């Protein structure tokens, strides 16, 4: 069966990973178990996404690229340039994912490049590399496979975020529109008399401060909390636990001014 095992190995973490937010590290890992080799997933602009080292490199330069997660500008730029798969390109290439400065302590580095193309679209690059070992067809599609099935997941991290952003804006919505004028005065204070997202607050002690009734200060959170936008506990004998669940809201809060 051969390949049909590592194919499905890749299919398996895949589906493991739907749910759980996109982890390129354990993406990169399984590449790496499978293929046998390097693995460097490299945004558009060098963001090391996530990688995984099959045979370590004793380089300080290289050493701090993966710390910083980071490549050189200049070596990612070129990269577009590779329009398909381009294999097993020795320790002379441009697009070498070994050392320039040492090309004798790696004679026998082969690096492969592919493509990471996403909903028609270069999202990035797939980089192999490995000390001596050719890198052949049947290592190639495993390469190409994973390309593409990386690509299905930076596109999913941004429709993700895109989504979580789209639903935080709705609960804020449903808030500031269900609030009457006072009550949103009102939450503008309360906002106002703390600095961070939780806090506790006597509501008595705030109505006479402020000159604002009791009985609004309490709606208006009330309704802050059925929309999502905090949490509070009844505190007794003094005021009430109050915690922002939506970062976006206080943000929101501020852009009208009058
Ligand atoms: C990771 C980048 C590699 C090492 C490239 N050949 C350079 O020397 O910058």
């Amino acid at each position: 069966m051969a390949s049909l095992q590592k194919t499905r190995i890749i299919n398996s973490m895949l589906q493991a990973a739907a749910g759980k937010p996109v982890n390129f590290k354990e993406m990169a890992e399984t590449l790496r178990d499978v293929i046998d080799s390097n693995i460097f997933v490299v945004s558009r602009r060098g963001k090391l996404l996530g990688y995984s080292i099959n045979q370590q490199i004793e380089n300080d330069r290289m050493k701090k690229m993966l710390e910083d997660r980071q490549f050189p500008e200049e070596y990612t730029k070129n990269l577009f340039n590779v329009p398909e798969t381009s294999s097993n390109l020795d320790i002379n290439s441009e697009y070498t994912a070994f050392p320039v400065e040492n090309r004798d302590l790696f004679q026998a580095g082969l690096t492969t490049i592919v493509p990471i193309i996403g909903g028609g679209e270069r999202l990035g690059t797939l980089i192999l590399s490995r000390l001596q070992d050719q890198f052949n067809d049947d290592d190639l599609i495993l390469a190409e496979y994973g390309a593409t099935v990386v690509g299905m997941e930076i596109l999913r991290e941004k429709a993700e975020e895109i989504e979580e952003e789209a639903r935080s804006k709705a609960v804020v919505q449903m808030a500031i529109s269900s609030l009457s004028y006072s009550e949103l005065e009102a939450i503008e204070h309360i906002f106002e008399e703390l600095d961070g997202n939780e806090g506790l607050l006597v509501a008595s002690k705030i109505a006479d401060r402020v000159g604002i009734t009791r009985s609004v200060i309490v709606n208006a959170l009330r309704k802050l909390e059925s929309a999502g936008v905090i949490e509070s506990r009844s505190l007794g004998m003094k005021g009430t636990y109050i915690k922002v669940l939506n970062n976006k809201f206080l943000i929101e809060l501020e852009n009208l001014k009058s």
